[PDB]
């Protein structure tokens, strides 16, 4: 038992994470097959960031401006594209190491493991999730663009997240692998700000499913309610609100503890209207919305890759 | 910017996890060089748990009986000795993806990530502290024995925890890579007692450097403390007490906010004392204590 914040192991992703080297500039590459996958901005200089022009910097640029290094290799670029806001650098040679993978465009509220790396080296591993207002709660310093965020079935590595800048009050944003991204925002130097951010009603439902299956229960009570009587309330307090299809990816849980789902939104109701009186659930004294329905699931019955 | 939860990339120590298997009970060993280690329990029944003589249950045990799988590939088993809780089965194999690595004991209040894995199989990546009463509070399901925690020192990899059991809270105890229990515990499914858990306050102060070096500065004060003040104080709240010796590593994160340890430490008085009034410090409403000083220099300065 116990409940965590988990990632998926990494392995697969860190056979992918090179270095590369525009001019000054060096940030992270995911090689994958014969192309190296970076941000464009690599060919900027701190001068071009306040307001670029990619597609004057780029056809400035030769192949051999390109540096690849995949530890102590060196790749061999022998052509380059731009694609929204990614650098495609191909290479003289296939990454041995590529696992089966696909490139992905999660929805807000979904998560995945992003593997911060610098220099090409990764540095650490955490879990975040998409922000309804398309932002994630990361960890990144100067030089962690191009670390990516990823999901594992088995033995094929779903690419969501390439990481690009940081915005205000230090959330950040980035691309999927297409290089578009997620929410409205543009990789330049200028006054950029989120948006709102809502909590992830689905999410908090799962979390209180973990609870339960690990023995918290002091806040079931004896209620229930409809589902449009539930979002009612929660956009009152900031919350997504709960579809049928939220239910639906509930179903597992709920058969699981013989509790329905609109019998738990009640107990999520009581809780956003009486707060939590310092106690604790699972540990926290806040509600925690960074675990779908699919990951409780996986954390509770030992799924594996 | 911003400050996470983070562990260790786990790649190194994936290439070390196998499936061993003894008769009907399988669990997670790990391979270095010619060796795979598992917690001995791997031996037991359902009935032996209970009250286990481990050398006699061994003595009935053959090589043959150890069946070690490392992915689909069986391993041949030629050797077999107990090293206190843990068994050491050597293969006839060296695993040739084994990493630069050491055995490590760990003192409460370090810190470590867990590959948590079942089958053999890794199933994710967690960070977590041992705790002062010599527990974890970590996320493991049957099957989970033989998971280990680990450290990375650039391209070491050293080994401090292999996970053998829960305890009745909830919290989880495991040993050593040689094999000794970490706590008072044994491996044995009689009702044990853990004991009582402190707060880990140098790790507080490590984690309240990581806020105000994210902007969260809204607890600084400009009231002082003495360490004997300050102690008096926590011992009152279950926090462990703080040394020089927690000053002295408190001290590149004091000089790079330049905030006097001991004025951080009057800070967190303030704040045992007086609540959070319904504050958030990195956008938590308690006093996180699972990061160390090291980890809060690598996460904010990028090692
Ligand atoms: C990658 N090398 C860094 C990673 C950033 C820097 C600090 N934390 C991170 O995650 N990316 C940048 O430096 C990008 C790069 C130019 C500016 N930038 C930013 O992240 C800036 N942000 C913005 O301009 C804002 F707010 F709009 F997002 C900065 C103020 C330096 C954080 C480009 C092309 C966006
Ligand atoms: C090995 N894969 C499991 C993993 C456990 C099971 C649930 N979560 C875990 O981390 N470990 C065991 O089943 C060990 C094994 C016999 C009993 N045991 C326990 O963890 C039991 N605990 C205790 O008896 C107590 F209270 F002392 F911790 C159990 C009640 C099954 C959780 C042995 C040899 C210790």
């Amino acid at each position: 038992s116990g409940f965590r914040k988990m990632a998926f192991p990494s392995g697969k992703v860190e056979g992918c994470m090179v270095q590369v080297i525009c001019g000054t500039t060096t940030l992270n590459g995911l090689w994958l097959d014969d192309v190296v996958y970076c941000p464009r901005h690599v060919i900027c200089t701190s001068e071009d960031m306040l307001n670029p022009n990619y597609e004057d910097l780029l056809i400035r640029k030769s192949n051999h401006n390109f540096l690849v290094q995949a530890g102590n290799v060196q790749l061999r670029v022998i052509g380059h594209s731009m694609q929204n806001c990614v650098l495609k650098l191909k290479v003289d040679t296939a990454n041995p190491k590529t696992p089966k993978y696909k490139f992905v465009r999660i929805q807000p509220g979904q998560t995945f493991s992003v593997l911060a790396c610098y220099n090409g080296s990764p540095s650490g591993v955490y879990q975040c999730a998409m922000r309804p207002n398309f932002t994630i709660k990361g960890s990144f310093l100067n030089g962690s663009c191009g670390s990516v965020g990823f999901n594992i079935d088995y033995d094929c590595v779903s690419f969501c997240y390439m990481h690009h800048m940081e915005l205000p009050t230090g959330v950040h944003a980035g691309t999927d692998l297409e290089g578009n991204f997620y929410g409205p925002f543009v990789d330049r130097q200028t006054a950029q700000a989120a948006g709102t951010d809502t909590t992830i009603t689905v999410n908090v439902l799962a979390w209180l499913y973990a609870a339960v299956i690990n023995g918290d229960r002091w806040f079931l009570n004896r209620f229930t309610t409809t589902l449009n009587d539930f979002n009612l309330v929660a956009m009152k307090y900031n919350y997504e609100p709960l579809t049928q299809d939220h239910v639906d990816i509930l179903g597992p849980l709920s058969a699981q503890t013989g509790i329905a789902v609109l019998d738990m939104c009640a107990s999520l109701k009581e809780l956003l209207q009486n707060g939590m009186n310092g106690r604790t659930i699972l540990g926290s004294a806040l509600l925690e919305d960074e675990f779908t329905p699919f990951d409780v699931v996986r954390q509770c019955s030992g799924v594996t890759f």
